[PDB]
DNA sequence: GATCTGGCCTGTCTTACACAGTGATACAGCCCTTAACAAAAACCCG
């Protein structure tokens, strides 16, 4: 952890200054879409969409009507 | 005894009587990227 901190502090300062100046310090959504598109580049739409969900926040499970629909159909 | 008539027996017909669901294969979309060139509102700027 400390290892990768050292390894990447240069990119850290780079991206933080550039994103803070560009969009007004909203590094959250900037880096969000950054990693989204970067991971989609290698055709990981599965992981990209589940990460879109995890950040969006929604429906980890199902509600009883849907489970009933499944075991009936 | 000859004859007229009904009963039985087959025989044709007309409606029904359970095939969608299995795995495997084949396409058909559909997005990512290179790089640039052009194009709807969104909006201050004049």
């Amino acid at each position: 952890r400390r290892a990768q901190k050292h390894r990447l502090r240069e990119l850290k300062i780079q991206v933080k200054e550039f994103a803070d100046k560009e969009e007004g310090g909203d590094v959250k959504a900037v880096c969000l879409t950054l990693f989204l598109l970067a991971l989609r580049a290698r055709n990981e739409h599965r992981q990209a969409d589940e990460l879109e969900a995890i950040m969006q926040g929604r429906g980890s499970g199902l509600q009883p009507a849907v489970c009933l629909a499944i075991r009936v159909n």
